[PDB]
């Protein structure tokens, strides 16, 4: 019973977090077997800096890796994209199974605020259809990353790089490449207009059911032809057959069809809510994705 906002085990990703520092600069970096990697920018001191220039005038004994009460010794370095592979000496004894993936603009991961190579406490993100994400992330928090776990294996797919003047965040894939139109350098960026992401608004109705909530509900049933154009209106994201088919697991579940529970929610995006909270939010959450309930309302673990 119950619905939470939560977020996978953080556990194994403290254990290889290590700071790293050049200078008047330091921020976080992430420690696998015998590589650091963090934002390539911690060798800066921001408008239109050169790091390839910058990098060849840095040497090995420039970057202080920290491990607490260890320092790490860069045997060397090298560069990928906007990602600094730091190799030192010594391998990583914490180290699990892992993935370097990207993810498509609407899946979720959880992140692992980080300062001077420490953990502040995690939570749940979404990628957001404009390639961003809404963050708590302070002055002090990059290579900071995100990250998603299928039982023992742990699939880094973020790390902290900026931040758009609206407060939105943005960082690079583990292989240094970011989501989106962005520089890591300080000029002009405008992060973009964004719409809801309607594939997840749907599977959070469901997570609404499966714990009694029932006042959307109803008993008409609806086209898509109809809803991807009532969608548009309120800047939602038109539907696909192929994001049907996933929900259809979560639509036997609960006897009702997807496009049955679609034009509910196009009677809740016309007249609204009027005063009432669905799952604790008066508003629509697009943040929860359908592998996401099917892992709170089943309780799929990880060891
Ligand atoms: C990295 O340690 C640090 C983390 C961020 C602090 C708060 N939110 C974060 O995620 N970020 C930076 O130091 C970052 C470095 C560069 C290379 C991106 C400049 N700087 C920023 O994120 C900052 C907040 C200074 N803004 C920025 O990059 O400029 C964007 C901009 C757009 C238009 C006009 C002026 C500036």
């Amino acid at each position: 019973s119950g619905f939470r906002k939560m977020a996978f085990p953080s556990g194994k990703v403290e254990g290889c977090m290590v700071q790293v520092t050049c200078g008047t600069t330091t921020l976080n970096g992430l420690w696998l077997d015998d590589v650091v990697y963090c934002p390539r920018h911690v060798i800066c001191t921001m408008l239109n800096p050169n790091y390839e220039d910058l990098l060849i005038r840095k040497s090995n004994h420039n970057f202080l890796v920290q491990a607490g009460n260890v320092q790490l010794r860069v045997i060397g370095h090298s560069m990928q994209n906007c990602v600094l592979k730091l190799k030192v000496d010594t391998a990583n004894p914490k180290t699990p199974k892992y993935k370097f993936v990207r993810i498509q603009p609407g899946q979720t991961f959880s992140v692992l605020a980080c300062y001077n190579g420490s953990p502040s406490g995690v939570y749940q993100c979404a990628m957001r259809p404009n390639f961003t994400i809404k963050g708590s992330f302070l002055n002090g928090s990059c290579g900071s990353v995100g990250f998603n776990i299928d039982y023992d294996c742990v699939s880094f797919c973020y790390m902290h790089h900026m931040e758009l003047p609206t407060g939105v965040h943005a960082g690079t894939d583990l292989a240094g490449n970011f989501y989106g139109p962005f520089v890591d350098r300080q000029t002009a960026q405008a992060a973009g207009t964004d719409t809801t992401i309607t594939v997840n608004v749907l599977a959070w109705l469901y997570a609404a059911v499966i714990n009694g909530d029932r006042w959307f509900l109803n008993r008409f049933t609806t086209t898509l032809n109809d809803f991807n154009l009532v969608a548009m209106k309120y800047n939602y994201e038109p539907l696909t057959q192929d994001h049907v088919d996933i929900l259809g697991p979560l639509s036997a579940q609960t006897g009702i069809a997807v496009l049955d529970m679609c034009a509910s929610l196009k009677e809740l995006l016309q007249n609204g809510m009027n005063g009432r909270t669905i799952l604790g939010s008066a508003l629509l959450e697009d943040e929860f994705t359908p592998f996401d309930v099917v892992r709170q309302c089943s309780g799929v673990t990880f060891q």
